C-alpha cells in the first residue's frame, strides 16, 4: 500500500528541487518520495485521478476544479503560514498599488491591472468578484473574461487565451509562446510575477496576496512606496491588511485521492520533512525555499509547515461557504444569483422527510425546494457547503451545529404550560421549553431511577436532548465513567455503532434494513420511535418527552402498535427515587429541556425569516390552507420535518447564538460529554474556525 510518494510537478525547476527532497530523504534514512514531471495544474490533478500520481500543493481556486465530477481530490494536508507565534492556515487577498494616483477600487476602469493567474484565488477569484458590478457583464455563453477585457485597457492574466481575449495578455513580458503561459517562463506569473509587474509599471494595480511586498523588498523604505485599496474605498499601508483587504482565504493545500489516496503516506513524508527541512532545519535543502530566479517551487516559500485536515473536509467544505459559492458564481448570471438568494432549500433527513418536503415545495409558490441526506450531521454539511439552507434541530443538534457557526432563527413552540387557547400571538409569545422524562411500564415496579442502570433502555438517538444528553448526562456525574455503552446491557440508540450494544434491540425499517440509522427509516428512530421501543417489550426505560407518551395512547395514534396501548399502563421515574403517572410529569422529569429551533446560516437569515412567516400563515396551524391542501406541523405522529405537536414557529427574543439559546449551563453539559468522544464533524468544524 505505501513504500514510495508520488510527488506531482508542473515545471522542469520543479522537477529539479522534487529530486533534491529524493535525494535528502534518502541522506537521512526517512520516508521515500517518488517524483513525476507534467506541465500544468490541470495536468497533475488528472495524474492523481489515475494512480499515476499521489499528491500535489494547489491554490484555493485550483482545489475547487481538483475536486469535481471526474477527479474528486480532497485537500489532506494545509499549509501554514505568518510567524512561528502567530500561526494561521488562511490568506488574504489584497491589491497593491503604487504612491502618487489618487484613485480608489471603485475608479479601476481603463486601468492597467497585474493578476496572479487565470482561476486562481487572489489573482482571479476574488478581485473579478468584488468588481463584478463594474464590469455590466450579461451573464453565461459569453465568458466573464470578456467583460474583464473590456473593463481593463490592458493587463497580464497568466493561463489565459491570448487568441480569444487578447487584450487580457498585453502587458506579460514572455518572449514567443511563452507569453500569458501559466509557468514561471512567463516572468510575471504567481503572487512575485505579478508584483513585479507592478514594479516595472506596466500595470498599475496588482492582486496578490498580503505577504508578497514584504518578501520580495528588503528596507522598509521600499515598501513605503506602496499602499492598499480597500473596500471601502480608501487607501492605506501595506502592514494595515488587517484592515483592509478584498477578502479572506484559505490557505493551499496538497490534495489526493480521497478512495485510496495514501493519506498516511502523504501526511507522514509531510511531518518528517518538515522536521528535518523545515524552517532552517538543514542548509543541504530546504523544503520551503527556492533558488534565486525560481519562486514558490513545490511549496509557498517562507512557510512555516503543514497542518492535517480532518477526514470528514471535502473541496467545499474546505473552501468554506463564502468563497466556494463564489467561484460558481462566476459561472451564472446576475438574474440566477439573486434568485437563489432568495429562495430556501430546506433539508431533510431521509426519504420521509423528503417526500413530506416536496409537497411542501409544489405549493410554496417557489420560495422553497429541498436538498437530503441520510443522517442530520450530514445536512449541516451541506449548509456549510451552501448547497442546503435551513432545517429545524434538536437542541442536541443546535450546538453541533452552533460551532460549525450556524445561527438559531425561529424556533418551536409547543402548546403553552396551560396558559391561553389557540394563541393569536403566538408567534412573539416567548419559549417555556419542554420536559425530559423518563418512561416504564406499570406491571415492572421494582425498576427506580437508583435502579436503572443495568436493564435495557430505549434512546431517540445520540447527541439529542432527552434521548441521550440528559440521561447519559446524569449518570455521567455518577459514575465519571466515559464508556456509555456499558451503562445499559442492552438499547436501542440510532446514530451508534451497529455492532455495538447499543444498536442491540433496533429493529431497523419493514424489511430488517437500516438498523440504527439515525432517520426516520429506523421503526424506534425519534421520540415515537423510542415509546414505541418501550411498548413492545424490546427495552425497560425510555427517554423521550410527556407530551409523547399522551400522543401515541387512548387511540390517539391509529397505527397496529399503538392502538390499544392506554397512559394508565405507563409511569415515569422521578430523581429522588418516587414513581408517578404521566400526567405528573411537571413534578417527576429528570430535566427542562430547550425547544427546537430552525437554524441556517448568518448570511439566509432574513429572507428565511420573512418566509417561514409567510409560509405559516397559510400551510400553520390555524393556517389558511390548513386541512384542505396541506400543514406544516401534520405528518401523523411521525414528526416528518417540524414536531407535530408544534404550534407556531416563534421569534427568539434575542437570544441570536447557541449559546444564549440552549443556556451556560447546558452548553456546560454538553462539552463535558464531548471530552470522552467528538464526531468527525466535531472535528471538523474546529479546523475550520482557527
Ligand atoms: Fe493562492
Ligand atoms: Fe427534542
Ligand atoms: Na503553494
Amino acid at each position: 500500500r505505501r513504500r514510495s510518494v508520488q510527488w506531482c510537478t508542473v515545471s522542469q525547476p520543479e522537477a529539479t528541487k522534487c529530486f533534491q527532497w529524493q535525494r535528502n530523504m534518502r541522506r537521512v534514512r526517512g520516508p521515500p518520495v517518488s517524483c513525476i514531471k507534467r506541465d500544468s495544474p490541470i495536468q497533475c490533478i488528472q495524474a492523481i485521478a489515475e494512480n499515476r500520481a499521489d499528491a500535489v500543493t494547489l491554490d484555493g481556486g485550483f482545489i475547487y476544479e481538483a475536486g469535481l465530477a471526474p477527479y474528486k481530490l480532497r485537500p489532506v494536508a494545509a499549509e501554514v503560514y505568518g510567524t512561528e507565534r502567530q500561526p494561521r492556515t488562511h490568506y488574504y487577498a489584497v491589491a497593491v498599488v503604487k504612491k502618487g494616483g489618487s484613485f480608489q477600487l471603485n475608479e479601476l476602469q481603463g486601468l492597467k491591472s497585474c493578476h496572479t493567474g487565470l482561476r486562481r484565488t487572489a489573482g482571479w477569484n476574488v478581485p473579478i468578484g468584488t468588481l463584478r458590478p463594474f464590469l455590466n457583464w450579461t451573464g453565461p455563453p459569453e465568458p466573464i473574461e470578456a467583460a474583464v477585457a473590456r473593463f481593463f485597457s490592458a493587463s497580464c492574466v497568466p493561463g489565459a487565451d491570448k487568441g480569444q481575449f487578447p487584450n487580457l495578455c498585453r502587458l506579460c513580458a514572455g518572449t514567443g509562446e511563452n507569453k500569458c503561459a501559466f509557468s514561471s517562463q512567463e516572468p510575471y506569473f504567481s503572487y512575485s510575477g505579478a508584483f513585479k509587474c507592478l514594479r516595472d509599471g506596466a500595470g498599475d494595480v496588482a492582486f496578490i496576496r498580503e505577504s508578497t511586498v514584504f518578501e520580495d523588498l528588503s528596507d522598509e523604505a521600499e515598501r513605503d512606496e506602496y499602499e492598499l485599496l480597500c473596500p471601502d474605498n480608501t487607501r492605506k499601508p501595506v502592514d494595515k491588511f488587517k484592515d483592509c483587504h478584498l477578502a479572506r482565504v484559505p490557505s493551499h493545500a496538497v490534495v489526493a485521492r480521497s478512495v485510496n489516496g495514501k493519506e498516511d503516506a502523504i501526511w507522514n513524508l509531510l511531518r518528517q520533512a518538515q522536521e528535518k527541512f523545515g524552517k532552517d532545519k538543514s542548509p543541504k535543502f530546504q523544503l520551503f525555499g527556492s533558488p534565486s530566479g525560481q519562486k514558490d517551487l513545490l511549496f509557498k516559500d517562507s512557510a512555516i509547515g503543514f497542518s492535517r485536515v480532518p477526514p470528514r473536509i471535502d473541496s467545499g467544505l474546505y473552501l468554506g461557504s463564502g468563497y466556494f459559492t463564489a467561484i460558481q458564481n462566476l459561472r451564472k448570471s446576475e438574474e440566477e444569483v439573486a434568485a437563489r438568494r432568495a429562495r430556501v432549500v430546506w433539508c431533510a433527513v431521509g426519504e420521509q422527510e423528503l417526500r413530506k418536503c416536496n409537497q411542501w415545495s409544489g405549493l410554496s409558490e417557489g420560495s422553497v425546494t429541498c436538498s437530503s441526506a441520510s443522517t442530520t450531521e450530514d445536512c449541516i454539511a451541506l449548509v456549510l457547503k451552501g448547497e442546503a439552507d435551513a432545517m429545524s434541530l434538536d437542541g442536541g443538534y443546535v450546538y453541533t451545529a452552533g460551532k460549525c457557526g450556524l445561527v438559531p432563527v425561529l424556533a418551536e413552540n409547543y402548546k403553552s404550560q396551560q396558559s391561553s387557547d389557540p394563541d393569536p400571538n403566538c408567534v412573539d409569545r416567548p419559549v417555556e421549553g419542554y420536559l425530559a422524562v423518563a418512561v416504564v411500564r406499570r406491571s415492572d415496579t421494582s425498576l427506580t431511577w437508583n435502579s436503572v442502570k443495568g436493564k435495557k433502555s430505549c434512546h431517540t438517538a445520540v447527541d439529542r436532548t432527552a434521548g441521550w444528553n440528559i440521561p447519559m448526562g446524569l449518570l455521567f456525574n455518577q459514575t465519571g465513567s466515559c464508556k456509555f455503552d456499558e451503562y445499559f446491557s442492552q438499547s436501542c440508540a440510532p446514530g451508534s455503532d451497529p455492532r455495538s450494544n447499543l444498536c442491540a434491540l433496533c429493529i431497523g425499517d419493514e424489511q430488517g434494513e437500516n438498523k440504527c440509522v439515525p432517520n426516520s427509516n429506523e421503526r424506534y428512530y425519534g421520540y415515537t420511535g423510542a415509546f414505541r421501543c418501550l411498548a413492545e417489550n424490546a427495552g425497560d426505560v425510555a427517554f423521550v418527552k410527556d407530551v409523547t407518551v399522551l400522543q401515541n395512547t387512548d387511540g390517539n395514534n391509529n397505527d397496529a402498535w399503538a392502538k390499544d396501548l392506554k397512559l394508565a399502563d405507563f409511569a415515569l421515574l422521578c430523581l429522588d427515587g418516587k414513581r408517578k403517572p404521566v400526567t405528573e410529569a411537571r413534578s417527576c422529569h429528570l430535566a427542562m429541556a430547550p425547544n427546537h429551533a430552525v437554524v441556517s446560516r448568518m448570511d439566509k437569515v432574513e429572507r428565511l425569516k420573512q418566509v417561514l412567516l409567510h409560509q405559516q400563515a397559510k400551510f400553520g396551524r390555524n393556517g389558511s390552507d390548513c386541512p384542505d391542501k396541506f400543514c406544516l406541523f401534520q405528518s401523523e405522529t411521525k414528526n416528518l420535518l417540524f414536531n407535530d405537536n408544534t404550534e407556531c414557529l416563534a421569534r427568539l427574543h434575542g437570544k441570536t447564538t447557541y449559546e444564549k439559546y440552549l443556556g451556560p449551563q447546558y452548553v456546560a453539559g454538553i462539552t463535558n460529554l464531548k471530552k470522552c468522544s467528538t464526531s468527525p464533524l466535531l472535528e471538523a468544524c474546529e479546523f475550520l474556525r482557527k
